[PDB]
């Protein structure tokens, strides 16, 4: 396993057909997930799956300019189980971030920060094991 959190560098940043690829199993009594596509301190990006919001399961995203949280996006699909493997999928459109997980359409997220070639690493964090994290151009 990879040590969590681990840091992908993104080389040049993100463009449209650019495809992110993150396999782990998620921990036992899992508690949140997090990645993070950051521009310098800034998160364009940030999906979070939270297991325990007041007893439900949601999927948190949002975007961190100078410090600061804007308007949250909320999902209440919730494809992720204590204990289980899953593969999530971020594909760079050109309006959006698109996100599959184990290969069914989850949800998507339009660009807040526009220089997408300065959203140079992602951070993934939280109660995985994690098994890899790559990207390919499709
Ligand atoms: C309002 O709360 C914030 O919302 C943001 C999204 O709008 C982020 O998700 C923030 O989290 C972090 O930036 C962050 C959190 C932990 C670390 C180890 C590093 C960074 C934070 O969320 C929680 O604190 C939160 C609030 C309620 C619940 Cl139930 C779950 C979460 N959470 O997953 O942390
Ligand atoms: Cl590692
Ligand atoms: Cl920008």
């Amino acid at each position: 396993m990879l040590i969590v959190p681990y840091n992908l560098p993104l080389p040049g940043g993100v463009v449209p057909r650019m495809l992110i690829t993150i396999l782990g199993t998620v921990k036992p009594n899992a508690n949140r997930i997090a990645l993070d596509f950051q521009r310098g301190n800034d998160v364009a990006f940030h999906f979070n799956p939270r297991f325990n919001e007041n007893n439900r399961r949601v999927i948190v995203c949002n975007t961190k300019l100078d410090n600061n949280w804007g308007r949250e996006e909320r999902q209440s699909v919730f494809p992720f189980e204590s204990g289980k493997p899953f593969k999530i999928q971020v594909l760079v459109e050109p309006d959006h971030f698109k996100v599959a997980v184990n290969d069914a359409h989850l949800l998507q997220y339009n660009h807040r920060v526009k220089k997408l070639n300065e959203i140079s690493k992602l951070g993934i964090s939280g109660d995985i094991d994690l098994t890899s994290a790559s990207y390919t151009m499709i």
